[PDB]
């Protein structure tokens, strides 16, 4: 489904900016596509043999960025979409990267911590000629941490000297930026903030449905919390709490890092997780599973405006439906992309040699997140189109705007 | 096919993970190669290059620009290529690339830029001590001189970097007649161990092109009586032996093979069961399947096509008392000889044709040694001596070198 | 000496953070150390030969750093001493460097300014390699000063480009940052004015005695001035002089730009230098010698609080007698520490590529050393330790952490 | 014993004096290019951390890429490392090989080290000195406690940083590149060498009696080649025990019960001897080829030996050769002697560049050639300034790297 929602969307946006054929094939051939042996002894010295591989989608706008996954399942369908979206993606919040995606077909689980630095190392020393600061930026993904990177960090500086910006998402100690835990969720405030100042309306105006409290949903919840607006109601995967009169987010923070779940938290009501979508609010911010909005309950959505915060949380189906009932979707490819842009403000410091301090950072993630509004709002009015063709055909069109620039001779 | 490496590896008792690891490439590449045509329109191709094993040294083979890219196939070649070099002890291991193109589709001009394109997006991954490409089906001398010229730009002039280049730009003398030439060298060893030489022989040769012509040249020039050589046209046969000088003198004048007077004209399905006692097939493979392998007169079978020996004719020959010389080492003198232009090039000063000649002799002879000494140890055929020796070459430099980071 | 003040330092502090006794050895031991034979002919054309040499302490944090001594007495365990103070002093104020010590053992006066060009060009010429913007950044020392920077700078950019970054200390033509000169004494100002802040108090009408007048005394007693403090005594290796008043310190320093005595200044009174360090004040400078305080002065210091800007001003024996007089004592390692950071900005200046103005370098210099007196603040609260212990087992502990995530697979 | 850098200073210094050098000259030659210390830190199998410090001292460099091997011995120290270094910038001259010297090490103990962690070990080392390092820059090879898997290891790991760079280091394995020959070299050009001195006495080395001090590379092969042309050798030793025979031990049964992993004072073909009593025994000519100053001031009096060939490096220290020289004995330095391997070294670096390797007849051949010219040149040295052999080799060899710096010159 990476493949089927990016195919989708990419397929719109060309059409809509009537794209060349033949320019079309090449933005989805992959500028480069690397295997690798990856063996190792164990820690009891017998060896293992994995592959490790790097998907190098496009560079046209600056060097590629994306994830390291340590996972046993690996779909080179998936892998491939993922690199592509993350082309779109960056240029849609205008951050100087393309995509890639990279990983081990392995199972961490099944690894000591020696014999995954020493498979990291290993892996690092097969690409490290292939990847580096203005060339190509891994990060960490499923099955991978801070402490991968540091040691990709600390591998790649012998082939290349001291580069902390060969990575991103490193310890704090190694060049790690300020404001990263925060960066996704206070993304999405900035982006709907200025959403709803295209109607004269703030934060404070609001009440605001939530579903899914992890990473994303918690600081989402505290940054409009914050901003005055009412969180009506919170799920997650075990339950749900309600209150028309917004719940003390505050409270609720430190009710669930003192191990309480939702449903039991005594400023609001227990509710059913299943009625969270639907519930009465202006704002529904689906911050949990992709695939939750469908034909069987988008007639039913009360709220006006649906914040993707998930990746693809709205199906083809409940799109169409939710237009037609006036309904205004942010695209998760903006709405969550503060995370992504953070990393960036990490390449950027460790270039720059001196670290930001957090106010800056978040100075600057609000500035990148309303400029980006700003370039989305102008394309729908060109292309008279919803946001999410308003986001993906700025995107495309700044890929193909670079990749025509740059030419083809030899 | 697996099942060469396969026998082998049971053979010689190869540990599961250091198999499982020596199965695994080295680096497999895929790159976009995007050009614009004559007439400005866009065309994007894939380039690929697959480089398995590096253990012993450079990678080494060929790029192919042909449509039907099939990653299993070219996989296999790769490997086969590892245990290739390591059969005739040349330092290099295997790889094989290729872009994913029809060159009829394509103007000279065209295919220069292609070349040049896909150059500049492998430059960093092949070079002189990494990886030599070579031509393959769909490229030649001219497609490696493109590669060269736009390598240099980025590494310095680097002869080296390709072999199969004009004699202009570093190739080696020698090229044409090394295959055949090595055949005929591989079974001056091999008839050694018998007390025999080749005038002591008969010989019928299937294919006359590359291979057939250098090979009968050599045999004719050592006394060997070639009594049947086949093509696709036509056929000649005399059981006395044929005049090749005069035979070649035909040919150079577009002459047929039925119309060679000095034989009588013979039928070309009648050459694989022509009475002699060495068959030599130098044009295709899978011709000696398991029904017509029964009507076979000879009791030598030198492998120079690849493959020609279906694994049926591998059982019931021995029983026929048939002795096989296998493709792998038989016809190696080709990629042998391009080991020798690396060298001239890398040494800054090229070698007489008697130096070639010679070296290539004592590559093939001592390989021969080589060869035999493993089947005695192992106590195999020399399909297997030759596939025990590649591989556990390769398995030792790989175990030399070691695991850890 | 220095030697033994930085091993017992050490010392100390690795024992209150219990650090691993292999990691400690690790850490003691450097990096690299290079010896290069540095042969030139004099300008009458006969030879010379000298040794040049660098000590490469550590770089987990980041490229090393420090100076390049021209001075015939050369000491291994002094010069590796001073590496290794330089790993520790740029971690406590959180700078992303590790430390070096070179020189060559040679003396200046010996030498045409023409020989000394050849010499600091071979030398660039022996050691580029091994030296480098993210690599080993040197800087002035003993026998050197910013024109055998220019040099350094000249050769090694033959062999790499321009690369302003590679050395600090440079003329300003060439790179050199604005505000070096006052950084060390300002930045003894700005310590102690987060010192005082813990305690609700500003530097105005406070009194203080400086002991020593040279860079680091002039500048700090300016700086103490212009906010209202009161400088009621000075001394240097001349003369002493004192005002209950306040001593108008602008009227000082133009006494002493005409060459004048501090003893015969007119607005204030002479006084014997060896009553300075016992007099009635509330913060007492050391800005002159190591040693100053001792066994039998320190229990006749008046003062209540101790600004360490001279290196090792207060012997062991006096720490703990000051201790329990209640003084409280900031240490050296911290407080002299506007000199490297200035010359971290002049880098950071380099690599950005633009410099900065002086307002920016105070400003930043400013915020370097506030964060590191709170994060100094906040270590003597976990080790419930003193403010010197608190500083070295701060650095020590950043560095052993940036070594322990860096990892140690091949 | 003497400090191995004293020692070898002195030896310097007395050459010097001979040639008459300048005395600007003199001290530039004596300070090395580069002295190199490295943390070389790796966990051990059971995860724990144990620490050393590796060392290149990179001595002189005016008549090509430096070149020496590197040693595993518990004994390294800069001292040590820098005494060999400089033997063998004199040594690559006196067989006029374009080289200069170099030498590393690690104060290890390879016995007390399992093979994963040696591997380990060998590898953080590379990572430590690749960039000190290179086929046109300075090229190593085995020393003591090291050997051609050893190499193996650094040629992978350098590989990494440089690409395939077979030249960067000698002592391969064959199937890795390495030159047949090269195992056995400082062996036979021992033999050639000596088979060179003796003959100037219209002898052979089959009217000689032999005691060899280490039985490892060098040992092991010197005793076979001195074994196969007739020499008795009468005592063996090692670090762990020693056997002896007048008669003449049989050296390919020794080499076969070594390769059973036997001892020495097991031996059935002979009787154990305390090894303490190697360097004294009578034989007509002694062999040390372990660790260097062994003859020294306490024991050269009682040496017995009427020649000595300098296998190991420096074993004979200044104190010994002027005892030595009054009781009459004849010393082949180290400088000549054991050349062999260095030489050999050269070919093996050359085949690598050339891409095309040499049949161990040609190895062979060109190695009696070297070795053979630079005994010429050794004699006719010894003639013109009436010194002994050390001083004609020393000189040879000084003189040659004096010439090449001259001709470089000064200016930057
Ligand atoms: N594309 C991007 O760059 C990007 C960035 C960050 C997050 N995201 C997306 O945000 C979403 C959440 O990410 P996160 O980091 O907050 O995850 P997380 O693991 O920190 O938290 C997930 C939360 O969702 C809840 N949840 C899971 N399944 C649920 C269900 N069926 N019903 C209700 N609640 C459920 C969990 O209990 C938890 O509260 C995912 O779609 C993720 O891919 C996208
Ligand atoms: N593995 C290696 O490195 C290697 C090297 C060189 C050649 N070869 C093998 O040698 C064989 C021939 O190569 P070449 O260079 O001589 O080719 P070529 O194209 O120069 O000539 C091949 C000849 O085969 C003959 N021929 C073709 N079809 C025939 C048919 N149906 N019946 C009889 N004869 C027929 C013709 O004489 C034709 O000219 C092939 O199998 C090739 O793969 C292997
Ligand atoms: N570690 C660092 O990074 C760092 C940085 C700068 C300075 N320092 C320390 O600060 C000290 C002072 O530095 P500076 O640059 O101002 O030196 P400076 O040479 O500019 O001035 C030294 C001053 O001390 C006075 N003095 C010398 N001996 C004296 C004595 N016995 N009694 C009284 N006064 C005496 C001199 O007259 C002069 O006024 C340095 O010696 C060093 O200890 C440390
Ligand atoms: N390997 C070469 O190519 C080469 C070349 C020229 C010179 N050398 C010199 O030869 C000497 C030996 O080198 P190697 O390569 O044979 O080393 P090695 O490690 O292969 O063997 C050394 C031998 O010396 C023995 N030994 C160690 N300490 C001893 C002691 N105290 N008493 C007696 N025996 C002792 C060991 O047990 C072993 O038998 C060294 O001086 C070395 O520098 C080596
Ligand atoms: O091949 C070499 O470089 C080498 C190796 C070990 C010792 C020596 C030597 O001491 O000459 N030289
Ligand atoms: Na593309
Ligand atoms: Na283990
Ligand atoms: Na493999
Ligand atoms: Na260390
Ligand atoms: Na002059
Ligand atoms: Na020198």
């Amino acid at each position: 489904n990476a493949l089927v929602a990016t195919n989708r969307n990419f397929q719109r946006a060309s059409r809509i900016l009537g794209l060349d054929s033949k320019l079309e094939k090449s933005l989805l051939i992959p500028y480069r596509e690397i295997k690798v042996e990856c063996t190792i002894p164990k820690d009891d010295g017998s060896l293992v043999s994995y592959v490790g591989f790097r998907i190098q989608h496009d560079n046209a706008r600056g060097p590629m960025k994306g994830g390291i996954r340590y996972h046993p399942e690996v779909d080179p369908d998936e892998v491939n979409a993922l690199a592509q979206l993350m082309t779109w993606k960056t240029a849609v919040v205008d951050i100087p990267y393309g995509g890639a995606k990279g990983g081990i077909g392995c199972n961490p689980k099944d690894l000591s911590i020696s014999e995954l630095e020493r498979l990291t190392r290993v892996f690092t020393q097969k690409i490290h000629d292939l990847i580096g600061i203005h060339r190509d930026v891994p990060a960490p993904d499923m099955g991978t941490n801070s402490q991968t990177m540091a040691w990709i960090l600390d591998e790649y500086s012998k082939f290349h000297g001291h580069s902390p910006a060969v990575v991103t998402g490193k310890p704090i100690d190694l060049g790690g930026s300020l404001g990263r835990e925060a960066a996704t969720g206070l993304g999405v405030v900035f982006a709907t903030e200025a959403l709803f100042a295209e109607y004269g309306k703030s934060i404070s105006d609001m009440t605001f449905a939530i579903q899914g409290f992890g990473n994303v949903g918690t600081w989402a919840a505290k940054a409009i919390f914050e901003r005055g607006g009412k969180v009506v109601a919170v799920s997650d995967i075990n339950g749900a709490i309600s209150n028309p009169n917004g719940i003390d987010i505050a409270a609720l923070l430190k009710h669930k890092a003192g191990n309480g779940s939702l449903k039991d938290f005594s400023g609001g009501d227990a509710m059913n997780p299943n009625d969270l979508l639907v519930h009465d609010c202006d704002v529904l911010i689906p911050c949990a599973l992709g695939g939750v909005l469908n034909k069987e309950n988008a007639n039913d959505v009360k709220a006006k405006f649906i914040i993707e915060a998930a990746n693809h949380p709205t199906d083809p189906d409940a799109d169409e439906i939710l237009s037609k009932k006036g309904v205004i979707i942010l695209p998760d490819v903006y709405a969550n992309a503060g995370g992504v842009t953070v990393s960036y403000f990490e390449w950027v410091q460790n270039i720059q040699g001196f670290m930001w301090d957090e106010e800056k950072v978040n100075q600057e993630l609000k500035r990148y997140m309303t400029k980006a509004f700003n370039d989305i709002k102008a394309n729908c009015k060109t292309h008279n189109c919803d946001l999410r063709m308003g986001a993906f055909t700025l995107g495309l069109n700044r890929v193909a705007r670079a990749t025509l620039l740059r030419g083809w001779e030899a």
